[PDB]
């Protein structure tokens, strides 16, 4: 068995093995990153997603969220509260601001310790799930608003034809915005490319130990996990790395920098943070090894987690006796 250790694994693809993205992410899995729930994959030094970042201050953030959090520094939730509209220069200037900015720090394991110990006394600003690209059209390996899609992939896989579309999502994050724990809707994969700016730092369960997160989850938010058996996938709860060790839970951490791709694998529990201002482009996908996971992911009924359209046919054909729950958890 590749990996067994479940480490995370980074990639260096020459700009031949970077022609075909099914082929990578088959390669990867050949070699065992999967196990980890996360991979890091560096493009070849010949490689540019677009030209230049010059021109992006004009991009609006609609509804940018404040992250407020709730508990004790190593575990916490997270509500967002909607504000005012701003556009990508105003939220620039705002991340950089002496109320925001990354403090002085030695090291990206001093800034951790420092994002661990204060996080809950702040709340910063996070410009995330905005529909758009930053990839230049011209752009054609790894350009994440022309993969193939995952209605496409089941179609291959499973001959049924289903409504949806599949289009990437941009992030503009400062310093201490954060992202919960959670596995992909559908426990589908993710590909993140960080565009520009200052890191991003990760942490993943491998999936063969998902469930082991799940239990530790259900005794630290007791009243989350008798309002939902599926709580994780409201995207809320925060556990720190020490927590983790305290409890056994295998994971791994890795710094993602500007310029680097990272993917999350079916069933890879992951949550970070943003060191400063900076620019992430997202997607899900899917491959034949993912349908396996889609039949099996777990789901919210309760109606908090409320996502796309285009899950409701995955759900529909990949769930079917759990779609009439599901459903009425949407409406
Ligand atoms: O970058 C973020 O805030 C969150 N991203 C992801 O969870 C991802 O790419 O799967
Ligand atoms: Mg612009
Ligand atoms: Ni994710
Ligand atoms: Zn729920």
């Amino acid at each position: 068995a590749q990996n067994p250790n479940c480490n995370i694994m980074i990639f260096h693809p020459t700009k031949e093995e970077f022609n075909d993205f099914d082929k990578y992410i088959a390669y990867m899995e050949s070699q065992g990153a999967h196990r980890a729930g996360l991979a890091k994959i560096i493009p070849p030094k010949e490689w540019k997603a677009r030209e230049t970042y010059d021109n992006i201050s004009e991009i609006l953030i609609a509804t940018p969220l404040q992250q407020v959090a709730s508990g004790r520094a190593g575990v916490f939730t997270q509500y967002h509260k909607k504000k005012k509209a701003m556009t990508v220069g105003e939220y620039r200037h705002l991340a950089n601001s002496k109320k925001y900015q990354t403090p002085p720090h030695q090291n990206f394991e001093d800034l951790e310790r420092k994002y661990w110990k204060n996080r809950i006394y702040n709340s910063p600003i996070y410009g995330a799930d905005i529909s758009g690209s930053l990839f230049d059209e011209n752009t054609k390996q790894w350009n994440l608003g022309h993969l193939g899609t995952i209605q496409d992939l089941l179609e291959k896989e499973c001959g049924v034809v289903i409504e949806g579309v599949n289009t990437p999502y941009l992030y503009f994050g400062m310093w201490k915005t954060t992202f919960a724990w959670h596995t992909e809707d559908m426990d589908l994969y993710s590909i993140n490319y960080l565009h520009l700016g200052e890191p991003k730092t990760w942490y993943v369960v491998p999936p063969e130990h998902g469930q082991r997160l799940e239990r530790l989850a259900r005794e630290l938010f007791p009243g989350s996990s008798r309002g939902c058996g599926a709580f994780l996938r409201h995207k809320v709860a925060l556990i720190s790395p020490t927590v983790l060790k305290e409890n056994g839970i295998p994971f791994n951490r890795i710094t993602q920098e500007a310029g680097e791709f990272m993917v999350t694998f079916p069933y890879g529990y992951h949550a970070g943070f943003n060191h400063g201002f900076n620019c992430a482009e997202a997607i899900n996908f899917a491959t034949p090894r993912w349908i396996d996971y889609g039949k099996m992911a777990s789901q919210c009924s309760c109606g908090e987690a409320r996502v796309t359209f285009s899950m409701d046919a995955f759900v529909r054909i990949l769930q079917p006796e759990r779609y009439d729950l599901w459903k009425r958890g949407q409406d």
